[PDB]
């Protein structure tokens, strides 16, 4: 299915597939391997479906962190770079790049937000988020504001909430602990009080979103901004004199934002593993290889020490760098779907006056753990949907019927997944104890459970 003695290829379009090309290029002529490059659209949704039967490409170029789930559906090869190798890249980098104790993936690009500003109305930026509302009092009066970024959707807004001890999901023992939320803690509360007060004396208005801060900067409206290497271009088309730094300080700790990695990973069913390694480690994690790759369009910051200190000549890319090694690695697994979407209610809510920020991150961090709970025990009712009982899986069935209808709460939802689990016999111990669960609240939410399905199932309305 997939060719012996060369190389399939496939990288976004939005990346510099032809010097990427080049490299191959130039594996091909020391080596006689042919190197193809291809970028599908979707190709983060195709390779899951191919290379489940085996198919698809030799080595896939993505964001780090869908490869977490690629590797829970064991799609990808485990790499084992030397040590002389692992330490050619920055450290952290290889923390994007983490499965049950092993790597499945090679660290390429590095991307974090930092802090824009205008140097025309700002020649000397702040170093500390307590010291922007006085400058936006000052700028006010000259009918411009200190400060526009998105506060919609949480990955801009989280920089400030993670300074003082806000995190996603805690790393432990080889894996991320997925009961180990760091929403609602008080870190995570005193940055986002201190963006709601931001909104409360009127020095941002709840309602900014992407295009409105993007638009005020670039119009020359508003002294800074918070965005990422992708935004650049806008400004330079719009001539403002803009520098990129170190986001500001909260309560004297850094701003920490997300950092995302691009990543290759080497499909688990290649039969060219060994020409996937020599190519990704000796051609194009070099400063020849990332300089092709860069010269067709800009990579920003890479993970490659020796490259990435002959780009930080470019102060943006430099302080892209300072700003990821100060941030939080983006958790690379499925259960992040469930914290961005508590997150991003969390802040509106409180930014918007309906919540508390007490209330509102109390509810995003259950609605994070318990949506990653309900994931596990779903996970195991899942092997018991494809076994070879037939009783086991009408039954399994039956209970996802009666979920899908509505005739179970979300807060019970845990408890009657786990009584199914358990007279499925795909609970386990660890699961039950991981689920905060006993034996005789399962057995009492078991019977419940038959009721349920009795009124669902063999009963006249």
């Amino acid at each position: 299915k997939i060719e012996e003695g060369k190389l399939v290829i496939w990288i976004n379009g939005d990346k510099g597939y032809n010097g990427l090309a080049e490299v191959g290029k130039k594996f091909e002529k020391d080596t006689g391997i042919k190197v193809t490059v291809e970028h599908p659209d979707k190709l983060e949704e195709k390779f899951p479906q191919v290379a489940a039967t085996g198919d698809g490409p030799d080595i896939i170029f993505w964001a780090h962190d869908r490869f977490g789930g690629y590797a829970q559906s064991g799609l990808l090869a485990e790499i084992t770079p030397a040590a002389a190798f692992q330490d050619k890249l920055y450290p952290f980098t290889w923390d994007a790049v983490r499965y049950n104790g092993k790597l499945i993936a090679y660290p390429i690009a590095v991307e974090a937000l930092s802090l824009i500003y205008n140097k025309d109305l700002l020649p000397n930026p702040p170093k500390t988020w307590e010291e922007i509302p006085a400058l936006d009092k000052e700028l006010k009066a000259k009918g411009k504001s200190a400060l526009m970024f998105n506060l919609q959707e949480p990955y801009f807004t989280w920089p400030l909430i993670a300074a003082d001890g806000g995190y996603a999901f805690k790393y432990a023992a080889g894996k991320y602990d997925i009961k180990d939320v760091g929403v609602d803690n008080a870190g995570a509360k005193a940055g986002l009080t201190f963006l709601v007060d931001l909104i409360k004396n009127k020095h941002m208005n709840a309602d900014t979103d992407y295009s409105i801060a993007e638009a005020a900067f670039n119009k020359g409206e508003t002294a800074m901004t918070i965005n990422g290497p992708w935004a650049w271009s806008n400004i330079d088309t719009s001539a403002v004199n803009y520098g990129v730094t170190v986001l500001p300080t909260f309560k004297g700790q850094p701003s920490k934002p997300f950092v995302g990695v691009l990543s290759a990973g080497i499909n688990a069913a290649s039969p060219n593993k060994e020409l996937a390694k020599e190519f990704l480690e000796n051609y194009l994690l070099t400063d020849e290889g990332l300089e092709a790759v860069n010269k067709d369009k800009p990579l920003g910051a890479v993970a490659l020490k020796s490259y990435e200190e002959e780009l930080a000549k470019d102060p943006r890319i430099a302080a892209t760098m300072e700003n990821a090694q100060k941030g939080e690695i983006m958790p690379n697994i499925p259960q992040m779907s469930a914290f961005w979407y508590a997150v991003r209610t969390a802040v509106i809510n409180a930014a918007s006056g309906r919540q508390t920020v007490d209330a509102a991150l109390a509810a995003a961090q259950t609605n994070a753990a318990r949506a990653a709970a309900i994931a596990e025990v779903q996970a195991a009712l899942q092997a018991a949907l494809n076994s070879d009982d037939d009783a086991v899986v009408a039954w399994v069935q039956a209970v996802m019927d009666l979920i899908k209808n509505g005739k179970v709460s979300e807060e019970e939802a845990k408890l009657m997944l786990a009584a199914a689990a358990a007279y499925a016999g795909v609970l386990s111990p660890e699961l039950m104890k991981a689920l905060g669960l006993t034996p005789e609240q399962i057995a009492r939410a078991l019977a419940r459970l038959r009721q349920l399905l009795g009124l669902e199932h063999h009963h006249h309305h």
